[PDB]
């Protein structure tokens, strides 16, 4: 009765933790996505740049 | 009363599992992205050197 109630409290605590990690891992990904985009354009500008030298 | 809360426990456990699996997938996503980033930086280095090879021939 008290054990069941505390166990629900533990479960809901851990869940809140795990989804905070999900929010953190998504933050890390969005940052890496900005970098990917930055690199993709530099790659594109390097390809154009190359045809300009020919 | 006793079986109700125990059923809720079971449900919460499953969500826990679902969330931990999502964390596992997300970490895989990052590793798969990090690898692409590697291939990308390598290509940026090679295409930069290709352009310096032409900027040195003409100049």
């Amino acid at each position: 009765d008290d054990a069941l109630l505390n166990t629900l409290a533990i479960l809901q605590k851990e869940l809140k933790s795990k989804e905070q990690e999900i929010r953190r891992l998504k933050e890390v990904i969005a940052l890496k996505n900005k970098n990917t985009e930055r690199l993709n354009d530099e790659l594109i500008s390097g390809t154009i740049e190359n045809n300009v030298l020919q």
